[PDB]
């Protein structure tokens, strides 16, 4: 390979996760790969909640390379909250390192009972600039520009479960983890990797659609009204929405553009649940109101199609995954 490459790993179909560490003593910790966000935290040693206790915990003391701010900060998320302080130190994601400005979290409390269930220790964000709080330069970005890759581009190919293992790659595109025509798409905001889209459904459409796409979002997200009228006579059960996994009025996605089609079906967008019961399955879609209409394309679409995040060219690119490697 001619790229960094850093190994994902599946969680039951939902979620992936993979590792860096922070320090010049490379302490390891797991993290959530997040498109969606733009700022990197992990749990600190300085953390009171109970949440914290098995984690990874970040230790400044031990890193020569720590460099200390200490300027307080409140990472909000759609469905959660840290805090703590900004810190500087050595990150090191794949074989690549650089100093750079994270946040040591010290309270958990606002993403419970998530954290502690999970195995994940931080977020590592992986959006644009003026997404991130604090001013700070995406990680892939400062590479570019410390001249330790030559391409400011990353790209997602998501894991499977019990089928093949994942890689986020930074610094070029690699044909292995895709099949049929990539496809790219301009971005309309450079903040969330987001692009515009006609989307459809049934006889349900929202001409230009903002659409973000989102590694760090375990569902797809649509605005409300728009569930709404997919949901009409369709034999789903407003308990979130259970349904039979072969309930054949399941529709399919589609996202056209410019210069592309794109597809989600039914077997993609459903979480099987079959331990709560044999032919069960969660629709993991999910009803989310912005400003704009907002759809919000997370890991089953991720799943499906092979991604690519270019900051040089402000685009996304889009392709089918392969597969199996
Ligand atoms: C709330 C806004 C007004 C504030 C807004 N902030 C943002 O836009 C931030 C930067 N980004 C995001 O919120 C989107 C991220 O991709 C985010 C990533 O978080 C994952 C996450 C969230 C909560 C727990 Br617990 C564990 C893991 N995904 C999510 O929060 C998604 N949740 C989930 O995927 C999820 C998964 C598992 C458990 C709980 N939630 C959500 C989109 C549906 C802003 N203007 O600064």
């Amino acid at each position: 390979s001619s790229n960094d490459n850093i190994e994902l790993v599946d969680f039951q179909n939902i979620m992936f996760y993979g590792d860096a560490e922070v320090g010049d003593n490379q302490q390891p910790f797991t993290f959530i790969l997040d498109t969606g966000s733009a700022n990197l935290w992990v749990p600190s040693v300085k953390c009171t909640t109970a949440g914290c206790l098995t984690k990874h915990l970040y230790d400044s003391s031990k890193s020569r390379t720590y460099e200390k701010d200490g300027t307080k900060v409140e990472m909000n998320y759609v469905s959660g909250t840290v805090s703590g302080f900004f810190s500087k130190d050595l990150v090191t994601v794949g074989n690549l390192s650089l100093p750079y400005k994270f946040i040591e979290v010290i309270d958990t409390n606002g993403f419970e009972p998530t954290y502690t269930a999970s195995t994940f220790d931080g977020i590592l964000g992986l959006g644009w600039k003026d997404l991130s709080i604090g001013s700070v330069d995406p990680i892939v970005v400062e590479l570019k520009n410390q001249n330790k890759i030559e391409n400011a581009l990353f790209t997602f190919y998501l894991p499977v479960h019990d089928k093949h293992t994942g890689f986020l790659t930074i610094g070029g595109i690699e044909e292995r983890f895709y099949e049929g025509p990539l496809t790219y798409e301009k971005l309309n905001h450079d903040l969330y990797w987001q692009i515009t889209l006609d989307a459809h459904v049934g006889n349900i459409m929202l001409e230009k659609a903002n659409c973000i796409v989102d590694s760090g979002t375990s569902a797809i997200t649509v605005p409300t009204d728009f569930l709404n009228k997919m949901l009409q006579n369709l034999d789903v059960i407003k308990v979130f929405y259970v349904t039979l996994c072969n309930n054949s009025k399941l529709p399919t996605f589609e996202f056209t553009s410019e210069n592309g089609k794109y597809t989600l079906e039914p077997e993609y967008y459903l979480q099987h649940i079959e331990d709560v019961g044999p032919g069960l399955c969660m629709l993991n879609i999910i009803g989310l109101d912005f400003p704009v209409p907002t759809f919000i394309l997370g890991d089953p679409f991720m799943r499906k199609y092979f991604t690519v995040f270019d900051y040089d060219n402000h685009s996304v690119g889009i392709a089918l995954a392969k597969k199996n490697l």
